[PDB]
């Protein structure tokens, strides 16, 4: 079995074999990368996703975020305070402002120190979850606007054509910013690329033991588990590095720079934050090994974990049983 401890991999591609993205998935798949739950790829030096990042700043965010955090240090949820709108020049300008800049630091391992000791004294603001893309339309390779639909996925493998569409997702990034634990909806993988600016630390743990993670997160947050069997759905819990050494839990962790894609596997639970002004670009997708995991992946029905009618037809064709519930809480 390849990849026995579930190492993070990292891979890098020449450009031949950069050309078929599901082809070099697989390959990654066959070195046993999938295990980890997260994997790192850096494409070929003749690569670049466009050209410049010179003419975005009128790139507006309709909906800025403030996470609001609560609880402690290491275990902690966090709310989004919706804030009035800004272009992304506004944004720079506000996340590079003496109140939310990166501290200094000596390194990766020094500013993650400071980011759990500190983050829940602190309320920065996320521009989080914007529709579009960066990728230059002539970028042919990993161009995350131009990858398989899950919906042709699904009809490729099941036979049924479905409704729905996906697409790509901007997320414009500062110190502190936070991604909480999480698995993507229907344990479906995603592709992140950090386009500029800088770095974003991961923690991930393997898929075959997320259920342990699952476990330490009921007994962390014992009033939001008695709300909902998947809490973790809502996507706003917390758990440091620290703590989850502290009670066995196996993860992983890396630091994903600019110009460096990332793909989360089915089922591979992720957090992480980012280290200071940044833009990203995420989309999720499937592969035929995927379609196992939709089948089993458990849902929020409880209300707050609402999501794109997109999700409806996997929940319908994948998890029939399911279905009704779901769709209540919907
Ligand atoms: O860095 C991040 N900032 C916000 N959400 C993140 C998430 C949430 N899931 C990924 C996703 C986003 C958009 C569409 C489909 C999937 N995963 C990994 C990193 C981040
Ligand atoms: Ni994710
Ligand atoms: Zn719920």
């Amino acid at each position: 079995a390849q990849n026995p401890n579930c190492n993070i991999m990292i891979f890098h591609p020449t450009k031949e074999e950069f050309n078929d993205f599901d082809k070099y998935i697989a390959y990654m798949e066959s070195q046993g990368a999938h295990r980890a739950g997260l994997a790192k790829i850096i494409p070929p030096k003749e690569w670049k996703a466009r050209e410049t990042y010179d003419n975005i700043s009128e790139i507006l965010i309709a909906t800025p975020l403030q996470q609001v955090a609560s609880g402690r240090a290491g275990v902690f949820t966090q709310y989004h305070k919706k804030k009035k709108a800004m272009t992304v020049g506004e944004y720079r300008h506000l996340a590079n402002s003496k109140k939310y800049q990166t501290p200094p630091h000596q390194n990766f391992e020094d500013l993650e120190r400071k980011y759990w000791k500190n983050r829940i004294y602190n309320s920065p603001i996320y521009g989080a979850d914007i529709s579009g893309s960066l990728f230059d339309e002539n970028t042919k390779q990993w161009n995350l606007g131009h990858l398989g639909t899950i919906q042709d996925l699904l009809e490729k493998e099941c036979g049924v054509v479905i409704e729905g569409v996906n697409t790509p997702y901007l997320y414009f990034g500062m110190w502190k910013t936070t991604f909480a634990w999480h698995t993507e909806d229907m344990d479906l993988y995603s592709i992140n690329y950090l386009h500029l600016g800088e770095p974003k630390t991961w923690y991930v743990v393997p898929p075959e033991h997320g259920q342990r993670l699952e476990r330490l997160a009921r007994e962390l947050f014992p009033g939001s588990s008695r709300g909902c069997g998947a809490f973790l759905r809502h996507k706003v819990a917390l758990i440091s590095p620290t703590v989850l050494k502290e009670n066995g839990i196996p993860f992983n962790r890396i630091t994903q720079e600019a110009g460096e894609f990332m793909v989360t596997f089915p089922y591979g639970y992720h957090a992480g934050f980012n280290h200071g002004f940044n833009c990203a670009e995420a989309i999720n997708f499937a592969t035929p090994r995927w379609i196992d995991y939709g089948k089993m992946a458990s849902q929020c029905s409880c209300g707050e974990a609402r999501v794109t009618f997109s999700m409806d037809a996997f929940v319908r064709i994948l998890q029939p049983e399911r279905y009704d519930l779901w769709k209540r809480g919907q």
